[PDB]
């Protein structure tokens, strides 16, 4: 895993609204689009056990769906 790791797909405007909110705040992310990368859509579903984008994993901690404080809380 990296150490923060941030799963998308297109049409998806939560996935947009956390990944702006990550680069207003300057973190280092790397982002994955579970349509376009297979790999990345099996790690979502049976790796980190959600079913939805947006999810964040932030040092192994997986966030599912639109969680702003509990992402804030977490990375620093």
């Amino acid at each position: 895993m990296k150490k923060i790791e941030v799963y998308t797909q297109p049409d998806c405007p939560p996935c947009v609204i956390v990944k702006e909110f990550l680069k207003h705040n300057n973190v280092a992310y790397e982002e994955f689009d579970v349509k376009k990368d297979a790999a990345a859509r099996n790690r979502l579903l049976y790796d980190y056990d959600s079913y939805s984008t947006p999810t964040v994993v932030i040092d192994g901690e997986v966030v599912a769906g639109f969680q702003i404080e509990k992402l804030q809380q977490l990375l620093n």
